[PDB]
């Protein structure tokens, strides 16, 4: 209950502060007439630099501008006192790129669906303002704001642009600028491997401190494309990376698109720097595409193949290569339950509904490496003693943050388990089909034998050489018989393989791994609960910069109860749920060259039968069409 | 910052107050040396209740007493000063039943598996508490509390009993005690019922006030076994009923085991009532059920079948008939892209995994009436412009209740759709599967027919009487082979059926309904997500008793603001979420009566095959085999 600053139309507390800026702050504040909310930016300092004349047209400039992408600008008013200028801003609850990057959960980047949001708006929203001519530079996940759209989906939008007229973010600036368009793709390329990554492409040892001189010499080498560099140790050596770390939680099919567009703009020189249209036309040919989920049993991988509504089944077929290095030829599909046939011309607006949980499977023929999940070991990072509240806020969200990580890969662990489960049941099912589909063609062969040397055997019973001439067919016809004999055996060995108990049965995968009844993930979880609310207290005690004698013990224990949590979390994670999916992955190595094993000797089955097919066509016509007048 | 009291291992605050009795009240509070939350119970007006010595052994009893559905008390300490008897129970963090049930999401009930856990908690809870021995009576929502377990599912704890000693709810009296174990049963049947239903069984029009002399007359008819009785005007008839309203959100398979449990939990008689053994007995015989989810294609509606782990797929198909009400003989399964045939003798333990999402399909053969989905049609209350907070507050709870039910109605038809569309790709992929055997049965035939025309024309061919006996047959075959054309042909008209656009496609489903990509539930969340924190604040309005003068015009504002919301959700839901829904159900029974026709017609034709089939084995062997010495 203190006082507040106030307009005509609107009123707000000081206490109720949305963000600090430099020429000005913003309030959250409510209309007089209606009580609605909205954002209040109160100018700090004005009285040199404002103009009545000029700054008038510059906010009705800003005013008119609408869009999706952008913050409405609604009005422009005078606090009722000091009749300071006060811009009357769309409020958005949410808060910024920022806060929710500061989400443990996004410590490692941001989940695929939601960073792909923000190329979106981010992308559209800074074209926006090129349309306009307004350049930005300052773009930064503290002035990237985020609203919850009417779907449910977040709807990112810019603000506080054009200030370079009147009047870059430290970590954001360009080498040059840090001493042109190119300054806004780098502040765009920063922002979008921090979405990604949940961590700067360039990060001296000490920080962005006094010690920050290092960093200009990170960003003036600029080798290669490499998106990142890494100094490891205080003043030494910088590690440069042109990929993704092995922590991001982005697809493979993703990164491969995304990585030539952090890669050109990212560097100083203006000779290999991109240009608006040129990084709209790449960015938009990557949110164009529409995502087709594919699983390959023989390596045990997810994976999603961006390919755009026209394209065909022949680059889809080239990009599962790309992926799976399973060549075009060699890949059989399979679709609840059934195998699934392809035309080479087949639009991919055509292609079955597809989900991660429910993907279009891979079988090959040639054997193949399980690979498997492929992720970055990560621990708990080391819990000083020490009281610092700063400290403990940044422990604590660090700290939670690889228990996200762990909650994340474990997630992913049962996909793939729960995923090989139905494509092993599927494929044994299909390979039962084959199974049928050869005894037809043996049941049509022996058919057609028995009827053959049935006829010739009633042509030497009614009615010198003759005699020998039928004779060779007997001896013909009865080495058919006897190969057609033993087939017909060994194909019911196969069926016996198929049986239940068969030494092919799944019986062993839901025995292997984990299941969804386990309830491995929803555990780690109430852990992780646990954490984020420990987590969200010590940033208020660091707000407060102080803390009561009470509050003092109170945190010094929670700080020791955040630990024991993430330690029982990890450990559930490292013996439950990784331990288990190993052995369910040694286990598939052993069913797949077993079932490669059996689809190769059916095969051979099956072809023996078309030869002996092929071989009594040959010789029904020999003597039963005699000729005479 | 204001005086709480405290003992010598522990401290709390009076501003921190959990729950309000009659003997004693319960504070949040914290050990000294630990700081860890335990519940503190301080007894109001002790003196000349109190017992030194036999209230000592009273206490020392509870203590020892553990279990996972009581809440543990830990010790009995006195208060520093006022030496007032102090026990140190068990803090729950969740609150209680009723804290639960205050949620609008459960205003129409509770969530099958929530309630499953409630039945399952408060029922071994109860037993464990009659191994002891000791009487409770006094079970409501209020006294019966709620943690959330290690695997993220909730757990019932009870507590406050045997107070009947030393020393039942309102309207979870028995009549009599409203004027024996029967009482115990009584107030768990009515709290079964609030669970279950969101509502009280038995209600008055004024309410449990002076007015509630009517509430006697209403529990004294004790007509049959109904499980609720309302009168819906004030002081007239009542409306009994012997079954779950339309509202609830439980499946017809849990309704059908639930109803006679609380049926005969209920009543005043000592002679229709139920024991513990028998009560427990019967719960116990639900809870110890699997559930096999099943779809029907024929009248769209999806149903969870209770069996037990040993019984075999003759119940099952009996249980199915009870729902479906599809003969046994009649029923087709379905499971994951091929039809699925069960062993009469064939254990439940070995049934294939079943998920809501993923659920065993059952196409039938004799035309059924697709009835959907059937829920009660619920709209919004009337919104006063007065200013009660209370009032508003109920308003509130109730409005959103409301909305949240539209909302799982919404889930539920999408569902069904998603389920419709599953299982129709499936059954067509069946019925082309079945067209190509119909065919390899009539290749079979036209080569064994083919054969036997060609062998008895090389007869007149080469080498009076005779040639009548042979004529008949030419005679017999050539009748054959044409009736064997037309079904060549007829069989190919059923193949251009079932070619994409063939009238009998699955191209109109996707078009006919809604899709999860059409977000609609993600809609009604965002709407519901500002009703529930409009809710919530109005409840903290509620608490203060008074509100400044701001608050009061943002109060009633926010009630304004309340209101829009539903209307915007109720208006999506109706014209966005069930006219789509209706459409699709419409043309869903037309394509059925298609699908029913084409197979019937294949049936005749498949059976013809296997008539000319079984026609010329009576022949191939007539003349061929003809005999002499
Ligand atoms: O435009 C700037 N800063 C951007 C951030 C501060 N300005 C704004 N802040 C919110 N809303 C906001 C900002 C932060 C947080 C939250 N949060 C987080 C939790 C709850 C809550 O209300 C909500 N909206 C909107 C805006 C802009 C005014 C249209 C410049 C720095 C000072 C001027
Ligand atoms: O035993 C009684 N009442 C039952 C309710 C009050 N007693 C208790 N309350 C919580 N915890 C509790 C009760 C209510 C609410 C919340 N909530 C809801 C939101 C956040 C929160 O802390 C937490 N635990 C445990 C207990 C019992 C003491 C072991 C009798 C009525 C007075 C004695």
């Amino acid at each position: 209950g203190a006082m507040g600053q106030s307009t005509s139309n609107h009123l707000w507390l000081l206490s109720d502060i949305l963000g600090q800026g430099a020429t000005a702050n913003v309030f959250r504040g409510r209309h007089k007439k209606t009580g609605d909310l909205f954002a209040i930016k109160v100018f700090n300092n004005i009285s040199f630099l404002r103009p009545v004349d000029v700054q008038m047209r510059e906010f009705e400039v800003l005013k008119k501008l609408n869009h999706k992408n952008i913050v409405k600008l609604f009005a422009i008013e005078e606090e009722t006192t000091t009749r300071h200028k006060v811009l009357i801003m769309e409020f958005c609850p949410c808060g910024s790129l920022y806060t929710v990057l500061e989400e443990p959960s996004n410590a490692y980047g941001l989940p695929e669906s939601e960073f792909l949001i923000v190329l979106r708006d981010v992308v559209g929203g800074m074209n926006h303002l090129r349309e306009n001519g307004i350049v930005h530079r300052d773009i930064k996940p503290g002035n990237i704001m985020r609203v919850i759209g009417e779907d449910g989906q977040s709807v990112y939008k810019l603000t506080d642009f054009g200030a370079a007229r009147e009047l870059g973010t430290e970590e954001y600036l360009h080498p040059d600028m840090y001493e042109g368009a190119t300054v806004d793709l780098w502040s765009i390329g920063v922002t979008f491997y921090h979405a990604a990554t949940g961590s700067l492409p360039f990060r001296p040892f000490e920080g962005p401190r006094r010690n920050k001189e290092v960093m200009y010499k990170i960003i003036t080498g600029k080798p290669s494309g490499a998106i990142s560099g890494v100094q490891k140790a205080e003043n030494g050596p910088i590690d440069w990376s042109g990929d993704m770390p092995v922590s991001c939680s982005l697809s493979r099919g993703l990164q491969v698109l995304l990585t030539p567009v952090l890669a050109n703009i990212l560097e100083a020189d203006q000779e290999k720097c991109w240009g608006f249209d040129q990084f709209f036309a790449e960015t938009s040919d990557i949110l164009h595409r529409m995502v087709i989920h594919v699983f390959s049993l023989q390596q045990m991988t997810a994976h999603k193949i961006y390919i755009h509504s026209y394209n065909t089944a022949t680059i889809f077929h080239e990009l599962v290569y790309k992926q799976t290095k399973i060549i075009s030829s060699n890949q059989e599909l399979i679709y609840e339950g059934r195998r699934l046939v392809l035309e080479p011309g087949r639009l991919a607006q055509h292609f079955p509904k597809t989900t991660e949980e429910n993907p279009i499977f891979v079988v090959s023929r040639e054997p193949l490496n399980t690979i498997g999940l492929i992720y970055e070991k990560i621990s708990l990072p080391k819990v000083h003693p020490r009281y610092d509240l700063d400290g403990d806020a940044s422990m604590a969200k660090a700290i939670t943050g690889v228990v996200c990580y762990a909650c994340r890969i474990a997630s992913t662990l049962l996909l793939y388990q729960e995923l090989m489960r139905k494509g092993i049941r599927w494929l044994i099912e299909l390979i039962k089909d084959d199974y049928n589909e050869t005894v037809h063609k043996k049941t049509e062969v022996v058919i057609t034998l028995d009827f053959c040397i049935r006829n010739i055997e009633k042509t030497v019973k009614v009615y010198a050489a003759e005699l020998g001439e039928i004779s060779d067919i007997h001896t013909k016809l009865l080495r058919l018989s006897s190969s057609q004999g033993t087939i017909e055996t060994s194909l019911q060995d196969i069926d016996s393989r198929l049986s239940p108990g068969g030494s092919l049965a799944d019986a062993w995968a839901h025995q292997e791994g984990t299941h969804p009844k386990d309830r491995n993930v929803e555990k780690l979880q109430v852990l992780l609960n646990c954490m984020t609310e420990i987590y969200y207290q010590f940033k208020k005690d660091k707000a407060e910069r102080r803390l009561a004698y009470n509050e003092e013990q109170i945190h010094k224990f929670d700080k020791q109860k955040l630990y024991y949590h993430a330690t029982k979390a990890m450990t559930h994670f490292t013996d439950e749920c990784v331990k288990k999916y190993e052995a369910f992955l040694n286990k598939s190595e052993e069913w797949i060259r077993k079932m490669l094993h059996l689809r190769k000797q059916l095969l051979s089955l099956t072809n023996q039968c078309f030869d002996i097919e092929e071989e009594v066509s040959k010789y029904q016509e020999y003597t039963n069409e005699l000729q005479e007048t």
